[PDB]
């Protein structure tokens, strides 16, 4: 029932990341997630999953950048 969310998360890119790292943390659970996107100019992440959005937060976490706030869709 509960299928691929959309999350999305203000984390700190600050210019080189562009998908490195961010990307690298999830391919663990390609099988469990549909995407990510990326939008630099508001600091932007989305993240196209049916994990459990605390999952998501840890894998970003994981990545050593900061996240100011996120929110699911």
């Amino acid at each position: 029932m509960a299928e691929i969310k959309h999350y999305q998360f203000n984390v700190v890119m600050t210019c080189s990341g562009c998908s490195g790292a961010v990307n690298k943390v999830l391919t663990k659970l390609e099988p469990d997630v549909s995407k990510i996107d990326i939008s630099l100019e508001k600091q932007l992440v989305d993240v196209y999953t049916t994990l459990p959005y605390d999952f998501i937060l840890e894998k970003i976490k994981k990545t050593g950048k900061e996240v100011r706030s996120g929110k699911q869709l």
